[PDB]
RNA sequence: AUUUUUGUGCCCAUCGUUGGCACUAUUAAGGAAUGGAAUAUAG
DNA sequence: GCTATATTCCATTCCTTAATAGAACTAGAC
DNA sequence: GTCTAGTTCTATAAGGCAAGGCGCTG
């Protein structure tokens, strides 16, 4: 029920004395260089792993003797490494000679797994380990001795103890505890309780414990029998009795001394090392003298890729047998005549070259509706011919023929609308063997093909060293500190010096490489944020006390917006621009203190130091785990939806509630409490725009910039397009262009357009790339309006930047060509060094921008809930699972849009941050029907499914929509069980304006827009509602939606809101049950 | 231990009135997608 | 009606999963 | 009296498929 979570801090190091910095970075760049040597070591010892080291043990879960001790034996990493190469054919006969066994199915499938051939390679860890053995001159027994004993001290298997529990152990020279003591005095505990098996008392227990240990005190008993390291927990219940905490704590005299025989097997031995010297004196000469805090953080930063690559490995193999096992061989035959089409006549290569075949090619299941248009056509053109005993009629089976590829045609190019396109040859091919095979048995080897394919390519991890960060702390670390507030503000009262500052101070110890002896040293870091949350102190008397989470933050309470002195204000006005950001943040923070507004924060050994050095730059990072109880009554529910190009949504539902609003929920009683759009208002002038949907200033204001890029348009606006055999069409896209000219458009629309447009024109002048450099520039860069000087969070703002780095692409791709070898970013960046760092600066720009719209999409989402909280109590904040998102069978502009949605990164941000406050928990729920369930009637207690739907003007209708409603009408049954919701829709639409489906189907749009008219008119209404997939609008039964306004829809009532705050609601409304008692 | 000029970023035809906001860091692989140039296909 | 399938080669993005960011202690050194 | 620099510590159920959850713009 404790969760535990780190707040970071990132820090910009304020240099010191050249020498003083040197000194440092001497220190940083020895346990940057010493690192690999315990990598390869600990590989080493991984070789030296035998049935002999791991024999009765827990081996982990699911897992064999085999896996662990191959794993160990035989890893993939660089072809560059030390370690000697092996041929994958070779893996299994070198472990049948180490194991002296040939290798079970796990083992097998590890030997089996795909890695990149031309960068890693298998690396035989065995004969390393005999390297070891010949280069350090060691018995064979002497290191199996020391390797068992290191296995069941865990430092090397599955699971691996502390990098600082491994280096006292394996190099600690220091009074170590006597075992043997521990072990009699276990087991006289042990027995003891046997004797005496049914004492049900604290006190009953603690007297056995001093019994067996011959002492009337715990002090007594742990000075004999543990007199260094932690208390455990036998000892910590005679330890907890004289303070008397656990007189009433429930005593279990089986687990006591279940759990006490399993610690038994670790005190057998008295750990005496007979090659730990030796290797000591081996890594001595390499990373100098042995010191625990500096061997400890080389030996953690080694272990981590060995150790992780180990538990990655061993879960994929698992995973990739159950995956097997999951493949259907039996169907293997089907997939072979399938796979046949490339040797029909169908399909035509000429190098003959295959690829692999998916469910996508024949359209999915849909081939089985596709089967029975072709078996009516093929039994009625039987008949047709039986009773047409007339001959001289191959023109009727010439005609069945030609109906047959226009049934296949018309199938692949409707799949093809909503879905990647089906192949006409490969379905062809499959109805010539329909006698061959079965339709389902064409699926299921289809799928088998695919399926195979997915599950053999998935890679293997290799293991890479990390590149190492150091940690400095007050215990179990390099030793450092943060210089306390206290000791600042002593240190400079002492100094003769200003109160405060606005910088932060660490002391840490560290080598002096030198005279490779330790040294503490101070150095000065620079974190505004910390400041503010952390470390400024608040001077004055009576200060407000400190907040309920530990930081200092808006959402935390702390609004940090004080009255600003005129002294003050003209530091501000007086400060250069590049500093005038961080001086004014500072000022507030002097005048929250000085009019004693800033709360106190409660200041403990907390922080740790974490330092990376790259090249001459120290990136030093503060952080402190945030400990928190989860509280599992919540009162109220707080759903969250996710959209790509709509506004986020959320809504909140009371539990337990008592009112004039509430409703009975299958015996619980819930009362809708609010719903909103998640909107980041940015204010200008007393205007604020909306971060996620503001799309850009109207053209009007931007004319000259549109009529600048009209300019250039005009000399490359001669373009040359084929569709449908229409070569040499002299197409022009100076149409298209003021088609986005209009001063209706918002800018960004244009920006983005205008770049496909400028896409297009490169593709015609191929060989005129160069000169469009210029205006590309002043599109994405210098221009006032250009895509890096102005765009915002919303998903055309996204789009635009993804179009501009394509647009780059083509300049690019277009600039070099034939009139082989391959461009690479090396030439790019030689050919145009200006336009290569336009594509990066676009990239890191765009992904500063997605990393924001998570944070501040997290943050609405998490203040709400904390508002919702203070008001009612424990909040469940609920947000959908989003997963599998991008598949191959999706068109890829479909694919595309999808990738901007930023669902799962939100949630995983909301995910961290719910970590941090009491109160608040987050889970994901299916999201499954929560677009078309009518909330709070929908499983209470029958199923309730309502369709989307649109609103517009007669004028406003467009032919799509017309389409789409009569679709809807069509008797053409579905799979998506959501098509029966758009076709009920669709009939109320006819019911509730008196139409029929002669006066939709089968008329001008035109004439449909006046029946639709005169019907409004005669009702006084200027909008009419259609269902509409995707629809802006839900009819629910409740008023969810604020701004809602009842309608009547063919004879029932129903309130018209935003699809999206019903969406909220239904997320919320999802397992409701389970959340409560 | 004193640097006094900066933690990281976000928004805007008007870049300031004290403009308005937000935020866990790192390592490494893997999974699934995308862009551009082009080739082969069937229209 | 932006033709679609597939592939090659150069680049990208969004996300997941293995890790790091130690706690409590005391003999002996200030 | 504190603090450092070393040691040892741990604590031990629920559907299958697959659609659903997303947007366009002329």
């Amino acid at each position: 029920n404790a969760s535990e979570t780190r707040k970071a801090y990132t820090t910009k190091m304020i240099p010191r004395s050249h020498d003083r910095m040197k000194l440092l970075g001497n220190f940083m760049d020895y346990l940057m260089d010493g690192t690999p040597i315990f990598f390869e070591l600990w590989n080493q010892f991984g070789g030296g792993i035998d049935r002999d080291i791991i024999s009765g043990t827990a081996n982990k879960d699911k897992i064999s003797d085999d896996l662990l001790l191959a794993v160990n034996w035989f890893k993939v990493m660089p072809i560059n490494s030390k370690p000697q190469g092996v041929s994958p054919s070779n893996l299994a006969n070198l472990f049948q000679q180490y194991s002296g066994s040939e290798p079970d199915i796990q083992a097998q499938e590890y030997f089996a797994s795909n890695f990149d051939t031309e960068k890693h390679q298998w690396k035989d860890m065995r004969v390393e380990y005999e390297r070891l053995l010949a280069e350090l001159q060691l018995s064979r027994s002497d290191m199996h001795h020391d390797l068992k004993l290191m296995y069941k001290e865990k430092c090397i298997g599955l699971s691996l103890s502390t990098a600082h529990y491994i280096t006292s152990v394996m190099f600690g020279t220091g009074a170590k505890n006597n075992r043997q003591t521990k072990h009699q005095f276990y087991s006289k505990v042990i027995q003891l309780l046997e004797e005496s098996t049914q004492i049900n008392s604290v006190e009953q227990l603690a007297s056995i414990i001093l019994k067996a240990g011959d002492c009337d005190s715990y002090r007594k008993l742990r000075i004999r029998c543990s007199r260094k390291g932690a208390t455990p927990s036998i000892l910590k219940i005679v330890q907890d009795y004289e303070l008397g905490t656990n007189h009433d704590d429930e005593v279990n005299v089986p687990s006591l001394i279940a759990n006490l025989k399993e610690k038994l097997g670790r005190f057998e031995y008295e750990c005496e090392w007979k090659c730990m010297e030796k290797i000591k004196a081996f890594l001595a000469s390499k990373v100098g003298p042995y010191y625990l805090g500096s061997y400890s953080a080389m030996l953690e930063n080694a272990l981590s890729p060995i150790k992780g690559m180990t538990t990655k490995n061993c879960k994929f193999v698992l995973k990739q047998i159950d995956a097997k096992n999951d493949i259907k061989y039996e169907n293997e035959p089907f997939g072979k005549i399938v796979e046949g089409f490339f040797d029909s006549p169908y399909f035509e290569s000429d190098t003959n070259v295959k690829w692999v075949l998916h469910p996508h090619h024949i359209g999915e299941s849909n081939i089985k509706t596709l089967w029975e248009d072709l078996n009516a056509i093929h039994s009625k053109y039987e008949e047709d011919i039986a009773s047409l005993s007339e001959d001289k009629k191959e023109k009727r089976i010439k005609v069945y023929q030609g109906d047959v590829c226009q049934t296949i045609n018309t199938y692949c190019e409707e799949v093809g609308k909503e879905a990647k396109t089906p192949l006409v040859q490969l379905l062809r091919y499959l109805y010539s063997r329909k006698d061959d095979i079965a339709v389902d048995k064409i699926i299921d080897g289809i799928t088998f093909l695919s399926k195979k394919h997915k599950v053999e390519k998935q890679k293997i991890n290799p293991v890479i060293q990390k590149y190492p960060s150091f940690n400095f702390g007050n215990n179990s670390k390099l030793l450092g500190k943060i210089i306390s507030p206290k000791d600042k503000l002593k240190h400079n009262l002492k100094c003769n010096r200003n109160q405060v500052d606005n910088y932060i101070w660490i002391e840490i110890k560290v080598l002096n490489t030198k005279t490779m002896r330790w040294e503490k040293h101070h150095y000065a870091l620079s974190s505004t944020r910390f400041l503010e949350e952390v470390y400024y102190p608040a001077t004055s008397e009576n200060p407000p006390d400190a907040l309920a989470a530990r930081f200092r933050t808006k959402t935390n309470g702390y609004e940090g917006k004080p009255a600003l002195s005129a002294e003050q204000i003209e530091q501000i006005r007086s400060a250069p621009v590049g500093l005038r950001k961080v001086k004014k943040r500072q000022m507030r923070l002097e005048a929250a203190r000085q009019q004693n507004l800033l709360p106190r924060y409660t200041w403990g050994k907390d922080f740790n130091i974490n330092i990376c050095k790259r090249g001459n730059n120290f990136e030093v990072t503060l952080a402190t785990k945030v400990k928190k109880k989860k509280e599992k009554n919540y009162k109220v529910v707080l759903g969250y939806a996710a959209n790509i190009v709509r506004k986020n949504t959320y809504a909140a539902i009371e539990a337990h509630a008592n009112g004039d609003g509430v409703i009975d929920y299958n015996d619980l009683p819930v009362k809708p409490i609010e719903s909103g759009f998640v909107t980041v208002e940015s204010q200008v002038r007393d205007k604020s725009y909306d971060q996620l949907s503001y799309n850009g200033v109207k053209l009007l204001y931007c004319k000259p910039h549109v009529e600048s890029r009209r300019s250039f348009l005009e000399k490359y606006r001669n373009g040359t397009m084929k569709d449908n055999r229409g070569n040499n069409i002299q197409i022009d896209f100076m149409k298209d262009f003021e088609a986005i000219a209009d001063d209706e458009t918002s800018l960004y629309y244009f920006n983005m357009k205008y770049c496909k447009l400028l896409q297009s024109s490169i593709r015609n002048h191929s060989s005129q790339a160069k000169e469009y450099r210029e205006e590309i520039f002043e599109l994405l860069r210098d221009g006032k309006l250009s895509v890096l000087k102005l765009s915002s969070l919303s998903n055309l703002s996204f789009v635009m930047f993804k179009v501009a780095k394509s647009l780059i692409g083509t300049y690019f791709g277009h600039l070099l060509k034939k009139p082989a070898p391959p461009i690479t970013d090396e030439d790019k960046q030689k050919a145009d060094p200006e336009m290569f760092a336009l594509r990066l600066a676009l990239e890191e720009k765009r992904l500063n921008k997605v990393k924001s719209k998570k944070e501040v999409i997290a943050n609405k989402i998490v203040a709400k809930a904390l508002e919702l909280r203070d008001k009612y109590g424990p909040v469940l904040i609920k947000g959908e699972n989003i997963s599998d998102t991008t598949k191959k069978g999706k068109k890829s502009s479909t694919n595309s849009f999808l990738m901007d949605w930023l669902a799962r990164g939100v949630a995983n941000k909301v995910k961290e941050m719910v970590m941090m406050h009491q109160g608040l928990e987050f889970v994901e729920v299916n999201p499954n029907f929560t677009s078309h369930q009518d909330p709070f009637v929908h499983k209470n207690p029958e199923n309730t499914f309502r369709a989307r739907y649109s609103r517009c003007t007669p004028s406003e209708l467009t032919e799509k929509n017309r389409k789409e409603i009569l679709s809807f009408l069509s008797d053409k049954p579905s799979k998506r069980p959501t098509n029966a919701y758009y076709n009920e829709g669709a009939m109320a639409f006819l019911a509730t304006y008196g139409l029929k489906k002669n006066d939709v189907l089968g008329v001008s749009l035109e004439k449909f827009k006046q029946i639709m008219a005169n019907i409004l008119h005669q009702r006084s209404e200027d909008q009419l509602l259609f269902p509409s997939r995707g629809g802006m609008f839900y009819l629910a039964t409740y008023k969810l939606d604020a701004d809602a306004t009842s309608v009547n829809w063919n004879g029932k009532q129903f309130w018209v809101c935003n699809a999206d705050l019903v969406a909220a609601y239904n997320v919320g409304l999802v397992d409701i049950q389970k959340d409560f008692k």
